[PDB]
């Protein structure tokens, strides 16, 4: 019946991880100690926020689009994991941008906060197919 | 009706704290001896004007809805909300990216302004977010 | 009728605005003997006259909407707003860049001419808001 | 009265400009034969036959929504002004980018062909102004 | 009806084109003698697949719609010309780009396969051109 | 009715194909030997994790449009071929960047994962195009 349960849980779970990835980006930005480190870090903190405010925006729609259409839940679930995907994507390909021009020693503890970065918005994307996957057999049967 | 109170009440104290925005990076423009720190400033100016605008614009699309299908408000506050965070992190990338090519000297007081223009541009997507799941609320309950 | 007369006389003159402002850059391109400040002023001839005709063209939106209702012209216009926003924004942000990557002996000219393109900016995105408080009021108070 | 000929019978003479700029863009890639002038040259090439078939897919949308009413053909027509300046302006912008970049005896050459390119496209915005504006004339007949 | 045969037989030799570009630059990718040649001429190559596959799409999205009638072929038609058209833009300025950055003795074979591209585009945005055009004469003229 | 099997058959492999082609690059991540290696290594990563969600996505997109018709998924598979080749060809073309930049004691290695992502997205342009091929045979031949 209430779908929308399950996907504001899901989404609040996931704001509140997204107030966690600013206090630990924003505590990490407090604690490094190279401005490089700091910037890339920060900027980190805000381009997840931004994807966990995407993961936001996606449960928002399908939580209103399910009152009248659940089939255009769905939809609205994969338009956003896509471009959820394409967000990871270019996030990525922007911070491989940073890793070749910065010093070395910026680039041992950013190729780290990278890899947490894309382990963050990469779980995301994923998540969305289990998130759908109950929709998705329920429609296709 | 009830909303649209809110939803406007906010719409021009964000108009006028993108008058505070305009004001407050005209007087570091009037202020910081950088021509580099002043081209980063008066970017930030129009990037935070842009992102103001951004809310003007979905709160506006949300009002003139309000009159017809709350849950046509509800969607485009969410749409807005995820290109306000991408405008956010497309700014705080790119100046992360400013923060690595910048001479040393323009990088510790631009590293503080990254952190301002960031706070001002992100914090507002939690505004935005904080607005539209009233309509979530009011529908679901 | 009114909203059309308002967009249409706001159209002619950001016309004439977008056609002397080009001329402006144009004649500025024939004092300044610098091919860089010229590349430049040239370049924020180009991006500023596409914003005077993009909002010819948002102007042009609305009065094609008007003939369904008003509320569509508003929405459009809005939409226009926060495209003219980005637009404005990545242009001031570009500007940003070169402004950077430039040589120190043509640094000068650019801070004058990122200033009028932002001051550019400041009117284009206000000028929307103040026929949107307008249509707004019309619609909706 | 003549749009959905008229609008075709521009774009037609807006094809044969495509080709003239082909022809004159590859006659002038063996006229000033070196690498960089060649590559930019052949840039401004596509980059303004794809601007010709801007013009041409504008003019085919436009008159082919007419079957619907004027409003159809206004709307697209505007909507491909706007797109066909931001295309312009990118262009500006990234042309104004390889000027800078490139070494001093290939920016000489290459000023005025960014100039022709940035001719063209000042044509061509104010050229869909003209071809619009009887459609305009028919929202306040 | 027999749009389409013409339409998917054109779509066809589009795909084997494509396939015969995955011959032509995928065999030059192991018979050059140069890495970033051979990275040049294997992302032209994908670069010119994705163009073959963006007419595929368009011809798809042609015999799709051509169940209601040819005028939302002419339209798609119309729409993936200038869509295509600006990946094809975007393409030669970007290898443009790497044109300039490629060192002097990697810059000659890779002017030849930037024009390679350059030629593939013309053909394909002339294509779509002439394939619209026999929908055009019939229900637009 | 029968076609969500060939949808999610395809899927469920091109999922499994994400995790394992993932399982790839993170062994990868803890086994090559540049830290410039891995960051190509996880962002080939993840923009082939997006590239298969991207495919899940065009494929959810065909199995919830379904229930109107076939054709619903034609289009939306062939909307989703387009992108999803571009993001590839985008892929290719920066990591053309990142393999010019980088010194040639991480080129060796990258010269292959540039290739094998290049190979890997294959599989999606194929996995598309078949279906369209028989979409395009269910229709009318």
């Amino acid at each position: 019946a209430e779908l929308r349960e399950r996907l504001l849980r899901a989404a609040r779970w996931i704001l509140l991880l997204g107030l966690l990835v600013l206090v630990g980006f924003v505590v990490l930005a407090y604690l490094e100690r190279s401005p490089l480190i700091r910037a890339f870090v920060l900027s980190a903190g805000v381009v997840l926020v931004a994807l966990f405010a995407a993961a936001l925006a996606w449960l928002y729609l399908a939580a209103a689009l399910l009152g009248r259409s659940p089939l255009l839940a769905l939809v609205a679930l994969a338009l956003g994991l896509i471009t959820l995907a394409a967000a990871s994507a270019a996030m990525a390909a922007t911070f491989a941008h940073l890793l070749l021009e910065a010093p070395p020693e910026y680039r041992e503890a950013m190729l780290y906060v990278f890899g947490i970065a894309v382990l963050i918005v990469g779980l995301l994307l994923l998540g969305l197919v289990w998130l759908l996957e109950e929709a998705l057999e329920a429609l296709l049967e």
